[PDB]
């Protein structure tokens, strides 16, 4: 891959390796009890232990087997895209004692790497989840943990990324592999930061180590921009190193209580503010969204502060109308083309793009598909309703 000069324009397999309640609701609903979700495994850490090892495995196989396959690569291919990001779980390769995950995911990463192949796909290996957590988050796999710096974790999570750069990091994927990222969203504000590019300094070395040439992708640990500009620098004879951005503007009060220009205008900001960084940098997850409103956006058993239904977030309009892009109205119609239209040009300033995600069961703001079906993702990706929006030099 030429990061000078090819522009990134991808998908995530989001949802696949690691379960994201919002994204396949279906598979933690049945634990519901009517309309108390008080019962409802959070991440897939309770997920798989409520169920226990056996159903967890039959569930996840047939999870595993269908959600994403060759034909999806075929269609990503198809749609002009170039490029998928594939998050994947730390225990996909290696349990802590007492963890109630199953493995398996390791044949189904090696099928999707021969059909990235296959269609002339490149691809990110994102480990996704790190044991204690990294951020919380229950696409860590466990939420509302902040442990990745305690203990042992980060040593396992290091040996974990020595196991990926052994089989992904080599010759054999040298064609497909553009990229192996060390950890997705660590939550910089409540992480010691020098321990983390400790963390970062010691994967890059230990993946150069094995005789690897592959980009280390470090994401940005929700910092200013610029802030990585003098780590891991040519300086310092550390290269092929890509910073990887994600960009939303739902998950706050204020930034949800934007209007269509103001978001566009960050948007484009976003383009602007890339633009000024030294190392390659690729917007790695970002999407339609400008409500929060997709269930269990926020996790289980928690509401959407869009309309005032979590974390003392005051109203500002109704989820239900939003559920169904078939229902949308035409401003929102509207609103959703210019800003993704907005993100695509600010993303191609530098490296390139990569959408979150490329299906979900039925969040559409959400869903590289469903909004391209619904004509409001650019096809091709390159068509614009609303040119120029940014104003780029
Ligand atoms: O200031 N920060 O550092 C910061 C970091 C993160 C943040 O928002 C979090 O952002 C997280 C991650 O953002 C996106 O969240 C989506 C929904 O969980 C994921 O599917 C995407 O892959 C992911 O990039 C969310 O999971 C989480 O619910 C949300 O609270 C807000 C502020
Ligand atoms: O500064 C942009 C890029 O320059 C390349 O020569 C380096 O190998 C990369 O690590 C860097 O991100």
């Amino acid at each position: 891959w030429d990061y000078d000069n090819n522009v990134i324009r991808g998908v995530n397999l989001g949802g696949w390796f690691v379960l994201e309640p919002y994204m396949t609701p279906s598979l933690f609903e049945p634990f519901q009890n009517g309309n108390d979700q008080s019962g409802v495994p959070v991440d897939e850490y309770h997920w798989t232990q409520t169920l226990g090892k056996e159903a967890a495995l039959r569930i996840l196989q047939k999870h595993w087997s269908t959600w994403i396959t060759e034909q999806d690569f075929k269609q990503i291919s198809n749609l002009g895209l170039n490029f998928v990001r594939i998050p994947i779980g730390y225990w996909a390769f290696q349990l802590l004692d007492n963890d109630p995950y199953v493995q398996g995911q390791v044949q189904y990463l090696e099928k999707a790497l021969g059909w990235a192949r296959k269609n002339n796909i490149r691809v990110w290996i994102d480990l996704h989840g790190a044991p204690g957590s990294q951020n919380g988050f229950d696409n860590s796999g466990l939420r509302d943990s902040y442990n990745f710096q305690n203990g042992d974790n980060t040593q396992v999570t290091l040996n974990v990324l020595n196991t990926i750069f052994k089989k992904y990091g080599g010759n054999e994927y040298s064609d497909v592999v553009i990229g192996i990222e060390l950890l997705n969203e660590p939550l910089g504000p409540v992480l010691n930061m020098d321990k983390l590019k400790q963390f970062f300094l010691d994967g890059y070395n230990s993946l150069r180590q094995t005789g690897s040439v592959t980009p280390v992708i470090i994401h940005d640990a929700f910092q200013v921009f610029g802030y990585w500009n003098n780590f891991l620098t040519v300086a310092e004879g550390q290269w092929n190193v890509v910073v990887d951005h994600h960009h939303y503007q739902v998950f706050s009060g204020g930034e949800l209580s934007r209007n269509i220009n103001d978001h566009i205008s960050v948007a484009c900001n976003w383009g602007w503010d890339a633009k000024k960084e030294s190392h390659w940098n690729v917007a790695g997850s970002w999407s339609a969204a400008l409500t929060d409103c997709a269930k269990w956006l926020n996790g289980v058993n928690r509401g959407a502060r869009y309309e005032g239904a979590y974390d003392n977030a005051p109203y500002i309009g109704s989820c239900q109308p939003l559920l169904d892009i078939s229902q949308w109205s035409d401003e929102h119609k509207t609103d959703t083309r210019r800003y993704i239209e907005a993100q695509l040009d600010a993303f191609e300033y530098t490296g390139g793009w990569v959408f979150w995600s490329w299906k979900t069961e039925n969040a559409p703001e959400w869903s590289f598909q469903t909004l391209t079906y619904n004509g409001l993702f650019p096809q091709p990706v390159t068509d614009r309703q609303f040119p120029n929006q940014c104003g780029f030099h």
